[PDB]
């Protein structure tokens, strides 16, 4: 800079450290944020320290030379407009002016979090959070409680854990976590940037890095003879637009990135459903749409995705969730070729999933297609795969409707099975047992059918005439709560089910009862609860002479019917039994008595029931 005294005199330069630069532009975002207003959810900046001190600060990283690494405003409930001044922090490795972790009170940017220079494991965890809050769930938790207790107390299986999964109320669906309202151009000079992250924020798409805060600003002044390009942010592969209720459309810096893995762009309930198959669809189309690796695009407005054509593009797809869409029909397909480790179709109005629509990779836990309008279980596995899956959820569909047909009656290709542990095919309109998916072999440990239209499992639905199946010996447990079953068949005997642990028919039409189960050796609960007619009628008034001699044998729930006399004395190893509300039962509880006395037995009764033996019951 030059002076005049006429007379030109040189102002000697303050030749100002980068470290420093980075603390003016730190107190100049706070100051166009309205910081001074801050307060931070589960704290603010302070600016009444030396300069050089600057850098500490709650949401801020710095190197070993001082320059600002990370910048998180979570929390803070920022105001304003990001200015042209973020530009400086060219050392900027993560960003966040918004974050999911807002809604359930979590900063996901930090030390123990999303942080600069992390290990590629911190960055995985972090990169599934958004997977284990909001997507992720166990489809065997619709098990009964019968069923569950006999899984959780086999030690040759995994555990039922307690709902962890978060459901979004209407109310969280466009709540906004701070007023940032504008966000500068600048962010194309942090060429070093890993992970942008935004959410709960009122902005329109078009103040999200198209345009200089201010052109007339010293940074704004700088910036435009430098030439910056969103192909230069070589390293952002993290990005998130969250729950921003006022975008009509996603940002169009998202399709100019060179190398993005992670796009969130979740609740953006704004974007019609056609404007956001269209940005996906160019998402597919721009060199971007071949580096995509996961898509979280729930709590939006999808009635379909983009063209087969455009998703073909997407090689390096493999985790994808549209929780809480418009879905409907037939579904366009990615192909085999595409391999999802991730896949979550849940809540929709999904009537078709196409021959092709996905491949998986050997890494597959679980899978949904729940609370959808499927006519068909798809053909798009293989029981025959090495790689067994753990469940598959096709609960709340349509399954059996179709002229009670549970796979597509024109499916070419006959049916191959599934490489699964557990299917969850609970409220559906099965009218006929899904023999297809023993036959093939599918490594089914557990079934759920509870919720459906079956009135019998006739002779051969678990095997052939002469012959069992591959792998029928692995299925332990049968949920067939809640049908019109009047019959089973000798498939439920030990010859083709010799591991069975759980069968609940709770809620059915037996007025004989399915003794076969009980063929078991290694049996551990058994539901026959509120057996009724179409008339309403208690149907089961046969006690299951000889069951005390199922060795495994633990818990008993036979209430809600009608028994009568019960010969066998009940033995202690049956240490839960619900016989209540039988009121003309006849029952000798003589041996359970002092286990009862003793806190060591669980009985459901009432003290108006003929119950024999046990004084301390006070019976009436
Ligand atoms: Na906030």
């Amino acid at each position: 800079t030059v002076k005049d005294n006429d007379a030109i005199v040189p102002i000697k330069l303050s030749r100002t450290a980068e470290y420093i630069k980075d603390y003016l532009a730190l107190k100049e975002i706070w100051d166009a944020l309205n910081g001074k207003n801050w307060s931070q959810q589960g704290a603010n900046w302070n600016f009444n320290k030396e300069l050089d001190m600057w850098g500490a600060q709650p949401g801020v990283s710095l190197n070993s030379n001082g320059r600002v690494t990370g910048l998180s405003l979570e929390g803070f409930g920022a105001s304003g407009r990001v200015p042209d001044a973020i530009g400086q922090l060219t050392e900027l490795e993560v960003l966040a002016l918004g974050s999911h972790g807002e809604k359930v009170n979590e900063r996901l940017f930090g030390p123990k979090g999303i942080s600069a220079n992390m290990s590629d494991e911190q960055k995985q965890k972090m990169r599934m959070h958004y997977q284990k809050t909001f997507v992720d769930y166990d489809p065997r938790e619709d098990f009964s409680d019968l069923i569950k207790d006999c899984i959780n107390s086999d030690p040759q299986q995994k555990s039922i854990k307690k709902s962890s999964r978060i459901t979004l109320k209407d109310t969280q669906i466009g709540q906004l976590s701070n007023n940032i309202t504008f966000v500068s151009k600048a962010v194309m000079r942090l060429t070093k940037l890993r992970q942008f992250y935004m959410g709960n924020s009122p902005f329109v798409a078009e103040n999200i890095c198209e345009a200089w805060e201010n052109e007339n600003s010293e940074y704004a002044q700088q910036y435009k003879t430098e030439d910056l390009k969103w192909d230069n942010l070589k390293d952002l592969t993290d990005v998130e637009v969250y729950n921003c209720p006022n975008l009509t459309k996603l940002p169009t810096f998202l399709k100019a990135l060179p190398e993005m893995q992670l796009i969130n762009v979740a609740c953006n309930r704004g974007i019609s459903g056609e404007q956001l198959k269209d940005d996906w669809q160019a998402l597919a189309d721009a060199p971007v749409g071949e580096k995509i690796q996961i898509i979280y695009i729930g709590y939006n407005n999808l009635k379909t995705f983009p063209v087969e054509t455009s998703l073909q593009k997407m090689k390096k797809l493999g985790m994808l969730e549209c929780l809480y869409n418009q879905l409907e029909g037939k579904l366009p397909a990615f192909g085999s070729e595409i391999k999802l480790a991730s896949l979550n179709l849940a809540y929709n109005q999904i009537t078709e999933i196409p021959a092709n629509f996905c491949g998986f990779t050997e890494q597959v836990e679980n899978l949904s297609f729940a609370h959808n309008k499927l006519k068909y279980i798809p053909n798009i596995f293989d029981a025959k795969s090495v790689s067994v899956m753990s469940a598959i959820d096709f609960s709340y569909n349509e399954i059996g409707s179709v002229d009670g047909k549970n796979f597509d009656p024109l499916d070419p290709t006959p049916f191959k099975g599934i490489n699964v542990s557990s299917i969850n095919l609970s409220n559906n309109q099965i009218s006929k047992f899904p023999k297809e998916l023993f036959s093939t072999g599918s490594p089914l440990s557990s079934i759920n059918l509870m919720g459906n239209m079956l009135t019998e499992i006739p002779k051969n639905s678990l095997k052939d005439e002469n012959e069992n199946f591959k792998n029928t010996y692995l299925l332990t447990s049968i949920d067939l709560r809640f049908n019109k079953l009047t019959k089973l068949s000798d498939d439920f005997r030990a010859t083709t089910l010799p591991y069975l642990v759980g069968i609940d028919l709770s809620y059915n039409s037996f007025s004989k009862f399915p003794t076969q189960p009980l063929n078991s050796s290694t049996l551990k609960g058994f539901g026959i609860r509120n057996q009724r007619d179409a008339q309403g009628n208690r149907t089961l008034r046969e006690w299951p002479e000889g069951i005390t001699l199922c060795p495994s044998l633990t818990q008993l729930q036979i209430g809600s019917n009608d028994i009568r006399k019960v010969n066998e004395k009940i033995t202690p190893n049956i240490s839960v039994l619900d016989i209540k509300d039988n009121p003309n039962i006849s029952i000798d509880l003589s041996y359970v008595c002092p286990y009862i006395e003793a806190g060591m037995y669980m009985l459901f009764y009432d003290k108006t029931q003929d119950i024999r033996g046990c004084d301390a019951l006070d019976i009436k």
